[PDB]
C-alpha cells in the first residue's frame, strides 16, 4: 500500500562527516574503519578527470578530518579500495550494528538514509534499476550516504551514493567500491542504458492490489510465452519460472494464479488504466519486490 | 523527488509492548510514563461498543505487561483515548520531545511497529477530513506520527483505527481523535475528502525545480482559481497559502497565479497521460515546507 523504508535508527549511529580540504561528503564509521567515496580527495577542478592514485599519493592521514558530531576522530591510516576511501581510525564506533556487505541484484529494493555533513536528513525506498541507476533523491553533499536492508539484527549495507548521471537518476558503489553499472566516477557525461520494467514487481503489486480490495483490473488466461511476446514490446523483463515461484506465496495468499494475473497485466499494457487507479497510482509500480509486498501484508 | 521520512532513530528508542489480558499493541515509553490506544484494555467482545471507564476499573497495574526488548507498571490512568502507564524506569533513551497537534494538510513520518518492534517508516499526510492514508496491520495500533525539529521529536498522531474505505483513524498523544471517529468498532463515515491545493502548488514548483516544466502554460486571480477548485474538490487557496509558498515563488520566478493558471488547465484538460515527476497524478502529500527541505 505505502512506499515503506526500513527504520534508520541502527545505520544513523554510523554516519560521520569526512573531510578532506575544502571538499565534505558523508562517510560511514563501522568498528575502526570510515567508508566514504573517494572524490572527497577530489578539488574541483580534479573532478574532470581525475588520477585518483596520484591524488591520493599527495594526501597524508592528517589531511582527512572526520567529525562524529562534535567529536573529531583521528586517522591512523588510509587505503583505496576501487572508489572508495578506507580511513583506519583510533575509535571503534560504540555504536556498530551487526552488519554485512552486499552486492545487491537489479531488481532488488533498500532503503536509503540520505544524509548532508555526516547528519541524517531522511529515509526513503529505492530499487537497484535494471540498468544499474537508482531513482534517488540527493543532492550536492549527499555523497557517502548508504543504502541498506535490514535482516532482524543485521544490516546489510549495499550502496553507497556518487554521482548523478544526465537523465537525473543515480549512480554509486556497493561497499567495496566497485560500482553498480557502467559507470566511472569522473564528472562527465556518461550513458545509462535503456531501462527496462521490472516485471516480477509489478505482479508483486497487483498482488498486493488485490490483496487491499483493488479488484477491476482482474479479468482471460496468458501463456508465458505468450506473455512475454508482450512484456519483450514493453521493455518489460521477460518473466522466468524463477519468479513464477517467487510469487508463489502471493499467488497463494490470493488464490490467483501468477499467469492469471499476467492475462490481466497484458491488458493493462495494451489498454492501459482507462483512467482508473490501482492502490491510488496511476501507474504500474515496480519498486516493490515480493518479498517487499510479503513484509506489508 | 521523492516521498521522504524523517529518520526514525530517535523514535525506535521509544517503542515497547504493552499487553493487557491476550490483547497486546505498542506503547511509547518517554520518561516514567508509556502511552498506548486505551482499547488495549478491550476483549474481542468489548470493541464493538466498550465501556472503556467501567473495563478499565477491572484492570490493575499488574494487568499491564510492559516489554522494552519487562518493565514494572506502578499507576494508570485515561487521558481522554490513550492509557498512561506509570513506571518505575525512565526510558535512558528518552529524545527532546514535544506533543503536538498538526493541523490538516500537515504531513508527519510514520514509524509502523508490531509487538513493540519497528518495521518500517514512510510519510502521511492528515488529510483535510482528518483520516490518513496509512499502511496498518492487525497489532499496529501504538505506531506514532512525528516530525523532527532539530534534536527534538513532535509526536502528533497514535493509530488507533481503519475505517470503511481503508483510511485510517487515530489520535494525537493526549488521546483526543482527530476528526469526529471513535475507538469503537462500528462503521463511521469520513468526510467527503479533498484535496490540498497548497500542497499541489508545492509539488507543482518541486517538479519545475527538478526540471519538469512541460505543464506551465496564462494567469488568473484568486478568485477565479477557487471557483474551479471548488468544482474540483479543492481546498480554496489563500493569501497565507501565496505566501507560505513564498520561498518556492522566489526559487522559481513563477508567480504563484502564473502556477495556479496551469494547475487550473491541468484540472480542465488532466495530464494527457503525461507525468509530473514520473506521477500520473497530483500529488498533495508534499508541504511548501516538504519541498523546500528537499530541495
Ligand atoms: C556527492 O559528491 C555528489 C552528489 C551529486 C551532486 C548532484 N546530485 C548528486 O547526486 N557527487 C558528485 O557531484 C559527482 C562527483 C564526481 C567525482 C563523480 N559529480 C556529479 O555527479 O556531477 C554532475 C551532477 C554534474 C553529473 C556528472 C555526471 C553526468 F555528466 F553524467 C551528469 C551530471
Ligand atoms: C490496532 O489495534 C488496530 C489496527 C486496525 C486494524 C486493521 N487495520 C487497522 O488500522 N485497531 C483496531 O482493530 C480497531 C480497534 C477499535 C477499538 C477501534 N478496530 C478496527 O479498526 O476494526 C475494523 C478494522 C474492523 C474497522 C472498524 C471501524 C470501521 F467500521 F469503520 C471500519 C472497520
Amino acid at each position: 500500500f505505502r512506499k515503506m523504508a526500513f527504520p534508520s535508527g541502527k545505520v544513523e549511529g554510523c554516519m560521520v562527516q569526512v573531510t578532506c580540504g575544502t571538499t565534505t561528503l558523508n562517510g560511514l564509521w563501522l568498528d575502526d574503519v570510515v567508508y566514504c567515496p573517494r572524490h572527497v580527495i577530489c578539488t574541483s577542478e580534479d573532478m574532470l578527470n581525475p588520477n585518483y592514485e596520484d591524488l591520493l599519493i599527495r594526501k597524508s592521514n592528517h589531511n582527512f578530518l572526520v567529525q562524529a558530531g562534535n567529536v573529531q576522530l583521528r586517522v591512523i591510516g588510509h587505503s583505496m579500495q576501487n572508489c572508495v576511501l578506507k580511513l583506519k581510525v583510533d575509535t571503534a564506533n560504540p555504536k556498530t550494528p551487526k552488519y554485512k556487505f552486499v552486492r545487491i541484484q537489479p531488481g532488488q529494493t533498500f532503503s536509503v538514509l540520505a544524509c548532508y555533513n555526516g547528519s541524517p536528513s531522511g529515509v526513503y525506498q529505492c530499487a537497484m534499476r535494471p540498468n544499474f541507476t537508482i531513482k534517488g533523491s540527493f543532492l550536492n553533499g549527499s555523497c557517502g550516504s548508504v543504502g541498506f536492508n535490514i535482516d532482524y539484527d543485521c544490516v546489510s549495507f549495499c550502496y553507497m551514493h556518487h554521482m548523478e548521471l544526465p537523465t537525473g537518476v543515480h549512480a554509486g558503489t556497493d561497499l567495496e567500491g566497485n560500482f553498480y553499472g557502467p559507470f566511472v566516477d569522473r564528472q562527465t557525461a556518461q550513458a545509462a542504458g535503456t531501462d527496462t520494467t521490472i516485471t516480477v514487481n509489478v505482479l508483486a503489486w497487483l498482488y498486493a492490489a488485490v490483496i487491499n480490495g483493488d479488484r477491476w483490473f482482474l479479468n482471460f488466461t496468458t501463456t508465458l510465452n505468450d506473455f512475454n511476446l508482450v512484456a519483450m514490446k514493453y521493455n518489460y523483463e521477460p518473466l522466468t519460472q524463477d519468479h513464477v515461484d517467487i510469487l508463489g506465496p502471493l499467488s497463494a495468499q490470493t488464490g490467483i494464479a501468477v499467469l492469471d494475473m499476467c492475462a490481466s497485466l497484458k491488458e493493462l499494457l495494451q489498454n492501459g488504466m482507462n483512467g482508473r487507479t490501482i492502490l491510488g497510482s496511476a501507474l504500474l509500480e515496480d519498486e516493490f519486490t515480493p518479498f517487499d509486498v510479503v513484509r506489508q501484508c
